């Protein structure tokens, strides 16, 4: 029942800089923090958070992580002057000291418990800390990489301890590896730690053996931790996507934590001095998206690097945007990961496969510019419902019922008159009258997001929702179709992709469809979220629709569909509409839940079948060459 998103900041932890000459260190400064929270302003976003006030951490709640000797020796740096706190700093790699950067940890690790009590205690859904120094490469008793205290291992210790959580996923998405992280949870199953990284063959900065992928963690921690080297510079939208879809997502969603704690470092964007890569700031958009549906949505995502301030303020804006459930962007040109990121994907997934259900078959035979991102305001109305006619039900405050206009109403006639002559049925004509002005409010108004419409005609609803949208136009049409059966659908001029979920067995012939045939059972789920994470998504990405159309056809869907109907508002800036082939209250209710934005119920635990998982590497296979998103290993040269 939570709700809005809180942002955790203080303009104190700007108060503190380097004071010598270190061109290393000198990329690390308090406008980071500054330019960071203007952005958030000027756009909106910090008005629309709850603002939570930083505290410090406590000496107890430090030494969950630090030893006594580390904390002590640090408590003397503000007492010393510049010459001691040069000859201090000498003492560890790449870190600097400062009067106030005692105080300034302790704020910053308090930040970061602050924000993991308002989500565990249901104040918010989810938040943002926004602080100065970051966490990720601090050590028990060692300041490194211009971290002082490891504020994400706080967090997740913290809320081990007091709220006794047994499952909790750490994600590192900034460019430099957080050894600090691994080491602390290294033999702890309690803590998923996945990690990408800039690692360009041990060359870059730690330079340590055991930032590679051969690290999958020690005696019960074993497969717990999850290192996806980086070897080459330019990672693009298409690298961190195949990275999610491959690697992170499957073993997460198996996972199934209690809370995500993101370690968000922006120097993963493009323009970055450290990381060099040419992701997007929207990209961080979909990486937030994308990890929503787990933990019901309660998630900490705390700043560690990012230092070019330009893309620093666009990605924390895109991070907000998704935490506040603003429409994700399309994210237009993906395609194939590199050679470099698909041979560092396919060999995580390798040594990780004795650990994990998803990758288990493969064990056995048988001046840098970029365009501005756009605006993301969010939908008057988020989400307009058509339940049937006399159906009264208790919606959310973001969702609204249908109200049929004139112009509409002649459509619909021409639209019989020329298509569907014996046709009479009044209320299939309301059905009609209802998908094409959800449609026109949907795709010509920043008024509505989605919808959802009750139908009992399956054929003609179809036909109508989709012709309408291809003339509105929109210029390609996601649909995704569970039933058995053929759809008036034409998938011949690459304008149209469709995903069909049945129960009978069919041979595939063009690449601008995927069928799937899962065998009923208690495996079901399972299977289906392996071939959603692994197949859909990343076709859906690379197809990047300007509508998702929806079908459920009356004839095991309640624990799967919420995620599915998440997730796949990624595409389409969200623009999805469902239909449902007859009332099922239940069904409805949780499709009318997960259009509007609420938080997604978790998943729990059953391994896929292994019949299922070579039918979907059979697909992947069929279609990987046409949609190289599919890709999860370097391709065989000729
Ligand atoms: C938070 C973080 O992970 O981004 N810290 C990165 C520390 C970089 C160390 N500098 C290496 C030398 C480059 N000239
Ligand atoms: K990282
Ligand atoms: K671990
Ligand atoms: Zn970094």
């Amino acid at each position: 029942a939570a709700s809005g998103s809180a942002l955790i900041f203080d303009e104190e932890m700007s108060r503190y800089k380097l004071l010598w000459t270190d061109p290393e260190c000198e990329i690390e400064v308090p406008e980071r923090l500054t330019v960071s929270y203007e952005a958030l302003r000027t756009h909106g976003l910090a008005q629309r958070c709850k603002a939570v006030p930083v505290r410090q951490a406590t000496e107890q709640e430090i030494l969950l992580a630090h030893s006594e000797e580390y904390l002590e020796a640090v408590k003397q740096t503000p007492g010393m002057n510049v010459e001691e706190l040069m000859a201090f700093s000498k003492k560890y790699n790449a870190v600097y000291f400062h009067q106030n950067i005692y105080h300034c940890a302790k704020l910053a690790a308090g930040a970061t418990l602050q924000l993991v009590d308002s989500v565990m205690k249901r104040e918010v859904r989810n938040g943002m800390a926004l602080v100065r120094p970051p966490g990720h490469a601090s050590q028990r008793s060692a300041a490194n990489g211009f971290c002082v205290f490891n504020n994400v291992a706080f967090a997740a210790l913290y809320a081990k301890k007091n709220y006794n959580l047994n499952r909790i996923l750490i994600v590192d998405w900034d460019v430099h590896h957080g050894q600090g992280i691994q080491y602390c949870f290294e033999e702890d199953p309690s803590v998923l730690y996945f990690s990408w990284h800039r690692y360009e063959h041990q060359s870059f900065w730690p330079n340590l053996p055991e930032s590679d992928y051969s690290s999958v963690g020690k005696g019960k921690g074993s497969g717990f931790n999850i290192n996806l080297p980086w070897n080459k510079v330019g990672m693009t939208n298409s690298d961190y996507l195949a990275a999610f879809f491959h690697v992170l997502l499957p073993v997460a969603y198996e996972f199934d934590p209690e809370l995500v704690i993101v370690s968000a470092g922006f120097d993963s964007a493009i323009g970055d001095p450290e990381g060099e890569m040419c992701a997007l700031p929207e990209i961080f958009a979909h990486l937030t998206h994308l990890l929503m549906p787990l933990a019901a949505g309660k998630m900490c995502v705390v700043l560690e690097g990012g230092y070019n301030l330009t893309s620093l303020g666009q990605s924390v804006c895109q991070t907000v945007h998704s935490l506040l459930g603003d429409p994700t962007p399309r994210i237009s040109g993906l395609g194939t990961a590199c050679d470099s990121a698909l041979e560092s994907i396919q060999n995580v997934r390798n040594v990780q496969s004795s650990y994990w259900s998803s990758f288990k078959h493969l064990a056995q035979s048988e001046d840098i510019v970029w365009p501005e991102p756009l605006k993301r305001m969010p939908a008057s109305v988020r989400t307009v419902v058509v339940p049937p006619p006399g159906v009264e039900l208790t919606l959310p405050k973001n969702c609204q019922h249908s109200d049929i206009s004139e112009s509409t109403a002649k459509e619909v006639q021409r639209i019989r008159d020329k298509h569907f002559h014996d046709l009479t049925d009044q209320n299939i004509l309301r059905s009609l009258g209802n998908i094409i002005s959800v449609l026109d409010r949907m795709m010509r108004s920043d008024e509505v997001c989605n919808g959802c419409v009750v139908v009992s005609d399956l054929s003609v609803s179809v036909q109508c929702a989709l012709q309408h949208a291809l003339t509105e136009p929109a210029e390609r049409v996601l649909v995704v179709y569970v039933g058995d059966g053929e759809l008036p659908v034409k998938t011949n001029d690459g304008k149209v992709f469709l995903v069909q979920i049945c129960t009978k067995e069919t041979e595939d012939k063009c690449v601008n469809r995927l069928t799937l045939c899962l065998r009923e059972g208690e495996s079901l789920t399972a299977g289906f979220m392996q071939a959603l994470l692994g197949l859909i998504l990343p076709v859906a990405y690379e197809f990047n629709p300007a509508l998702v159309l929806g079908i459920v056809e009356e004839t095991r869907l309640m624990r799967v569909w919420g995620h599915m109907t998440c997730l796949i508002q990624g595409l389409a800036r969200g623009r999805m509409l469902t239909l449902l082939q007859g009332y099922d209250k239940d069904l409805l209710e949780l499709t009318v839940s997960a259009l509007s934005g609420a938080s997604i119920s978790p998943l729990g635990p059953r391994a896929p079948k292994p019949e299922d998982v070579e039918m979907m590497e059979k697909q992947r296979q069929r279609l990987q060459e046409r949609w190289g998103l599919l890709r999860c290993t370097v391709s065989e040269s000729w």
